[PDB]
């Protein structure tokens, strides 16, 4: 029993991290077979940050003026190219512990876990969600850029995200491993406003499933809804509308409890409407949204 | 910026887990040079649980009859004892991934990275406090037992904590890695109940010194207070008393924040007796205590 905050075990990733030096700026790669994958922006003096022509600063860099340090070893880079917003180093050896893996562009309230890193080494790891406005909440200090997000399947790692910007507002922004941003932001040190960070209405019904499953029951009661009426009070409410494919993914944690989706729709909108009151759900105070069904699932289940 | 939740990299104890089985009993077990340790209670019939006699069980038990498997390759056990509550089976073959190590005996308060394993494969990593009461609040299923919990200080794990019960309110009890129990906890399927779970006082202290470190101040006040005026509001709130020595502790946060820790105190006294009024900080609608000070300076300044 119990429910916690749980990322993946992060060994599998620990072994790809690398240092990568241009210039006067370090941050991190990912090495896996022959190719260390960093934020572009490893080329930027903090001036260029301002207004980067990444194409213009590219031509003055040669393979040799990428360093790649992999524990206290040196890489070698015989090659160089951009791939959108990240950085592909090719180097004359094969990560020896690269895992299996994948590269998955991940939907808004997908969780992942991200391995935080500075200079090529692992300080912490810890579980994400992508927001709605595709931003992420994350513990990042300077030299963190290119620590990475993922989720694994038994032994096969799937990358989701690279770090590369912290907002004003001190959220983060990134790609992932073709260098794609999330969301609207660029790597620009510029005006970059994020939009509403809703609430990921499916996530919070599965933490919920979670807390009946591990006797956190006192919020249950005695209404349904529709998926109609809750949409009403969740857009008051700055929650996500939920779905059929939503109430379809809840499926097997409803057959577990024995709890209608709607039936708990209903306890969430009487949550909603009026508050905890001073009570806890799973030792939370507010409705936790950075679970999925599937986390739920997995860890109630005990997946390795 | 931002705070987490943050656990060590796992990948250092995950190459020391292995599958132990004794009999129809599948647990973990921790792999240390030649030494596999595990919970005693693998010997034990869910008969046997109710008022184990173990050294009268363990008589009826052979080297041949400790399975300790580490990946899909059985182990050699040459030898077996029981210190305290745990088995220490010898291997004939030195765990080749073995970290640098220590085995340290934490205080109430003290946090840890709990390895959660089940048929000595990790499912997940996340971070705990030995509580007050000398329980911790962990995710645990059945196969889970074995798991352990540790810190690590650059390249040197200390294991702190095995997984042997979990009590009938679902909160959890084990062993440091001599196999003494954390508190008056016993390996017995007993009436076992925890004693007042209160508030690591210095830790949410810590953790509201993060919170201005991270850009949440809404909570700073005009008030200071003197610890025993504090003491006579935490008494009231089951919050830890906080010792001259917890002052000592959050010295450097008081320094790099210029907010003296009795001010801080007087803040957390306003919180106590006004509520949050549905505020947050750090994106907790409760006052965190499982962050230690050492834990917020380590995150604000990117150990690794
Ligand atoms: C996140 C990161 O590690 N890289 C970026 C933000 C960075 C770090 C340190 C100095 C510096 C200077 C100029 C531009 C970017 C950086
Ligand atoms: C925690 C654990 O993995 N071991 C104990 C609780 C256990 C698990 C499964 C079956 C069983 C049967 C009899 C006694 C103890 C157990």
């Amino acid at each position: 029993s119990g429910f916690r905050k749980m990322a993946f075990p992060s060994g599998k990733v620990e072994g790809c991290m690398v240092q990568v030096t241009c210039g006067t700026t370090t941050l991190n790669g990912l090495w896996l077979d022959d190719v260390v994958y960093c934020p572009r922006h490893v080329i930027c003096t903090s001036e260029d940050m301002l207004n980067p022509n990444y194409e213009d600063l590219l031509i003055r860099k040669s393979n040799h003026n990428f360093l790649v340090q992999a524990g206290n070893v040196q890489l070698r880079v015989i090659g160089h190219s951009m791939q959108n917003c990240v950085l592909k180093l090719k180097v004359d050896t094969a990560n020896p512990k690269t895992p299996k893996y994948k590269f998955v562009r991940i939907q808004p309230g997908q969780t992942f876990s991200v391995l935080a890193c500075y200079n090529g080494s692992p300080s912490g790891v810890y579980q994400c969600a992508m927001r709605p406005n595709f931003t992420i909440k994350g513990s990042f200090l300077n030299g963190s850029c290119g620590s990475v997000g993922f989720n694994i399947d038994y032994d096969c790692v799937s990358f989701c995200y690279m770090h590369h910007m912290e907002l004003p507002t001190g959220v983060h922004a990134g790609t992932d491993l073709e260098g794609n941003f999330y969301g609207p932001f660029v790597d620009r040190q510029t005006a970059q406003a994020a939009g509403t960070d809703t609430t990921i209405t499916v996530n919070v019904l599965a933490w919920l499933y979670a807390a009946v499953i591990n006797g956190d029951r006192w919020f249950l009661n005695r209404f349904t809804t529709t998926l109609n009426d809750f949409n009403l009070v969740a857009m008051k409410y700055n929650y996500e509308p939920l779905t059929q494919d939503h109430v379809d993914i809840l499926g097997p944690l409803s057959a577990q409890t024995g709890i209608a989706v709607l039936d708990m729709c209903a306890s969430l909108k009487e949550l909603l409407q009026n508050g905890m009151n001073g009570r806890t759900i799973l030792g939370s105070a507010l409705l936790e949204d950075e679970f999925t069904p599937f986390d739920v699932v997995r860890q109630c289940s005990g997946v390795t």
